């Protein structure tokens, strides 16, 4: 009830990390646009996922990391409190978001719903190697 004042999948498409800089955002930035949610809901984390696949040459390749957004209290780190330190997790919250789990939003079932394209408010800062 406190507000911030500065199978299963993400609801959104990923942000691909094309360079050496890791994902992070200035406080107050980074929550994807979602017209179906309200100001209380605007809080969560990005989680890094890195995939591997064998190339045409038969050698195992590692692809560029992909960062996926999950609302607070949902997803692989559903039990983590806002701001908790964990490798591959970076927290974001819009001013005025409610520090409560987003049970009413949950996660996407890819069998039933396509991902929403991840879009950020105009003017959001990104590290080098990221494009939204």
């Amino acid at each position: 009830s406190d507000k911030i004042h500065h199978n299963t999948a993400s609801w959104f498409t990923a942000l691909t990390q094309h360079g050496k800089e890791e994902l992070r955002f200035p406080r107050g930035q980074g929550v994807p646009i979602n017209t179906n949610s309200g100001p209380d809901d605007q809080i969560g984390y990005y989680r890094r996922a890195t995939r591997r696949v064998r190339g045409g040459d038969g050698k195992m390749k590692e692809l560029s990391p992909r960062w996926y957004f999950y609302y607070l209290g949902t997803g692989p780190e559903a039990s983590l409190p806002y701001g908790a330190n964990k490798e591959g997790i970076v927290w974001v919250a819009t001013e005025g978001a409610l520090n409560t789990p987003k049970d009413h939003i949950g996660t996407r079932n890819p069998n039933n719903n396509a991902a929403t394209v991840l879009q950020l408010p105009q003017g959001t800062t990104l590290p080098k190697g990221f494009y939204a």
